């Protein structure tokens, strides 16, 4: 499944530099790579909506005198290659599943800079839940190539849209539900999806809230963004899922040739952190964990105002990256109550001596563990409290840099803080 | 609105010393000032209930040999002046609005020493809510001069009393409701007041509990108490709302002439702290903030037993005051959800690495953010959770002493502790 | 009530060594004492189920060459003595009440090593509540001698069993209910027992959950286990309820002659801690308090796997014990809301200065303190929140070792952790 990753990375980077050098467009500027990279993406996917010759905005000029200017560029070489490469048997069909991950990676930056909440706004649920709407805005043909990488509310938004629009309805609805029930591990959650499948949406707010307790299964992959791809000189053992990516970004960072763009120099750490969020998909991650992993503090998006408009970005510094530990991408749900037992959570004193009094429950509702028939909302709450009661998240381990020696994450005072908090 | 504050302070202090010196009553003892001050107050307000000659309890004697004794005193000079000064056009009507603030200030000490809960007891709600019953016991004609300074449960107690007693009912009820809806900023809170206005009191417990989340708008003013007023030699630029009051109390404290009374010397810090609670109305304030502001620890009322009876107080030390930061009096509600967005409050891991698991919600009820019609109690809870979710309280800033350089309050380990906790 | 404790301890130890020395069974090995001690117990209680000659498993051998082997032993001397001693008027009837406490003490080790949840499993309630099922498995005739030492769910399991099986039903049910209502101090709790008494068990989950807030009254006694009894040379002033027990265990520990058994040497601290849990009945205690009391960290049961089988235990170290503070055994419920007043729990700012915002309530439900009729579940919750609101637990004090100087427990970072947590 990753045998072709090396050669597909190579093919992307090549088409990028071919098209950039033909029009004298320097690829040591990350903004140029972002625009060139998205044009190549569009030739592989929506072959018919882009124009054979069109004008785009690049940083043109010599040796740090670059200015943004509209360059007319011709894609019919890249277009002809792209329409073949979709079905080329040499890639063993691994092309579209790879393009979808590449689009998730390369669209991450804009979802950070231009924080909106299209999916929870359309579903009419709390915008705290947009963290589970990832992969929104990917071309649909790519979405069918990576349904496990698409957040559960994207699938849920697809289901409700279906009910507000043919005999193919029985087959489309079946597969959307199928993607939903693989992601949503809760017994009460699958029951709620069943209700949604029959158009009964009363459970929506409760289902949506349950996703922060009984967390869904979201597949992650570590995919380089277009500026990294163009400036990577060796894809020899490329993976999307182990220390290679970490080592690849350190190698480019050490080259100190790729420059990054932004509104002004106060953004230079943030831009660089945005590379980590795109490649490793840590946009939703705990910032305390991230600081430990990469060895530096991460900004929250609050710490800056609105991004400037893409035409008014400027070079503001150099790409930089380093890391202290690494980890593989999570594929299973982060929390499991399998073989979990809430044990003693209260004191039964035997000494008369006074001492502080604890209650490890918010109310006696949180301890109602049910035999006598129970109501559905209580079923939900009880199942959620079981996952809430877990004190650890994740599945295996972090590794020290330069090997696979397992190092337990020690903790942080910056834990339980978040990029959009 | 404060142009007359200097001259009204002057007039109070003058009438006080005039009446004290006529009967050889020393004003360097705070208890004497408290009794003399309340007699002058009563001449300006309930002109007909006090007696022209009557006996009161003062600390009489020479040079630290004072003993408490009943002195008969004659008020008909102070009484004649008082009946004029109510309507004297030279004060521009600012007299009663000032007398009401002075009575709030000078009644604060007794509400601390003799902690009872008349308003929540009469409303039959938790006595934790007496913090919102301030200004109770003020003469009603003064209450109409400062309805924004009167706690919302005083207005609420007035409304329920009205329904348990004429065509003026439509006008009295209207104005009480009007004061209530200006103080209670919650949309669900105004709906609950509407229900109360129509005699439906089922929401009482919920309305009362909501006041600790969606906090009401309470107007504060910094007004000197009678012992400070008599011992202040300069009212030149007097305000009730900026650093002048702070500087005025430091000036008297530095004189080291005013002595304070109490049951025994173990009360001497507490008595002095009671001056801060009366003048700056910090009775409800966070003791950790207070310690930072004034630079010393504040006692909780638990740390002492019952006050002795007023006849058995003795001189126990000197008035003392100092401060490190200052702030203006709050007039708006302390919490606002305007332009507030609860953002990301949960982690979506992308690394397999295990890490601690957080849940920033007590139950999945606390995340039910609602389109589908919602029940009223949930409306309340959801609105309350929005205010509960705020992490900061207050509106502007503290200033360092001796200027208006804004200094962010850094925090304290003594925060979230309270005078009646 | 304790006048006979010295002589009853003496009689137990004597019968133990008599039967052990007759068959050359060394009593300096704790496993031998445990088996011999339980045989003597069985002769005093279920006189007819044990066999006059039978084979048991002991550590036989010389001077650290002991191996486990089946020894046939003859009890008809110990049996003849035992059938008399039950009713011997010289013990003043104090025999059975003492045997029941001795059985609670000596069965504690197995309930730790072989953690099961028979009572909550049979009641079908959360196994977090097995902490309130103590004294289960005691011979019933002993249970009637110490009903206050039997956890409330044992009595509750007895009541439900009664309803699933005669004119004596009115008298048995009455006394079980009577034991239940003395243990369960909550007004809503007694109401729930009343419902159970009439076979209405809907309240079960709520009653069971309420026991962690409104904690029941459980009687404790400090009783030596069989290995301590055999190796105690002086019962002169023996009590079950003051510093004597502490001093008695230190004396044997200092002898360094009793060896303890377990699966391997990594258990040697845990085994020794199990002596403290049996004698002082701290199985349910706060481990942070325990560490302070005895001056060493206590293991949680998680820190080890399953015990080996009793035939495969080996000597792994020496008995050891020490202590820094002591306390009497608790007899009353650990929490009381009598004369408790929740006071100010919220801030009413008077300064405009911003500051952190606290809410000392999980939801506005937790503040609903009710006049207007309230529903029963809310009655429960409100009563429970009153006990939840208490910040201190226990009734009197701890004492420093070697006297009765009261020392307030200072706290611990290891508090709110538990043996079965």
């Amino acid at each position: 499944t990753e045998s072709q990753i090396p050669k597909m990375y190579e093919m992307i980077r090549d088409q990028m530099r071919t098209l950039a050098s033909t029009h004298k467009i320097p690829l040591n500027i990350d903004h140029n790579c972002e625009v060139i990279g998205s044009i190549i993406m569009a030739a592989c996917t929506n072959n018919r909506d882009l124009r054979p010759v069109d004008k785009y905005w690049f940083l043109m000029g010599p040796a740090g005198a670059e200015v943004m200017t509209e360059v007319e560029i011709d894609i019919q070489p890249q277009l002809q290659w792209a329409k073949g490469a979709v079905h080329d048997p040499k890639y063993k069909g691994q092309w579209y599943p790879f393009l979808a991950l590449l689009q998730i990676s390369n669209k991450t930056k804009d979802t950070i800079l231009w924080q909106k909440y299209p999916v929870t706004q359309e579903l009419e649920i709390s915008n705290s839940l947009e963290i589970y709407a990832n992969g929104h805005g990917i071309k649909d043909r790519l979405k069918n190539s990576r349904p496990r990488s698409v957040g559960p509310l994207v699938h849920l938004l697809h289901l409700k849209r279906l009910q507000e629009n043919s005999p193919a309805v029985n087959g489309i609805r079946k597969s959307i539900v199928g993607h939903l029930k693989r992601q949503c591990i809760g017994e009460t959650q699958k029951a709620m999806i069943n209700q949604f499948e029959m158009g009964r949406w009363e459970s929506l707010s409760t289902f949506a809230a349950s996703l922060l307790a009984i967390k869904p299964r979201i597949e992650n992959h570590f995919v380089l963004t277009y500026p990294l791809i163009a400036n990577c000189e060796d894809f020899a053992g490329a993976t999307l899922s182990d220390e290679w990516v970490f080592k690849a970004m350190e190698k480019i960072s050490n080259k100190k040739t790729l420059r990054v763009c932004g509104p002004d120099e106060k953004w230079i750490s943030f831009m660089n952190q945005i590379y980590i969020h795109s490649v490793f998909q840590t946009t939703g991650e705990d910032l305390g964990v991230l600081e430990w992993v990469f060895g530096g503090r991460f900004c929250q998006r609050k710490e800056f105002g609105r991004y400037c408009k893409k035409s008014q970005t400027k070079v503001i510094g150099l790409f930089t990256f380093q890391y202290e530990y690494w980890s593989k991408p999570l594929k299973s749900a982060p929390r499991s109550i399998e073989g979990s037992k809430r044990g003693q959570i209260s004191c039964r004193p035997s000494f008369k001596g006074k001492r502080p009094s604890y209650n490890n429950f918010t109310s006696i509702d949180t301890l109602q563990s049910a035999s006598q028939t129970v109501s559905f909302y209580d079923q939900v709450r009880e199942e959620c409290q079981k996952y809430m009661d877990l004190k650890v998240e994740g599945t295996t381990c972090f590794y020290r840099k330069g090997g696979h020696v397992e190092v337990e994450f020690p903790g942080s005072a910056h834990c339980n803080t978040y990029l959009f908090g």
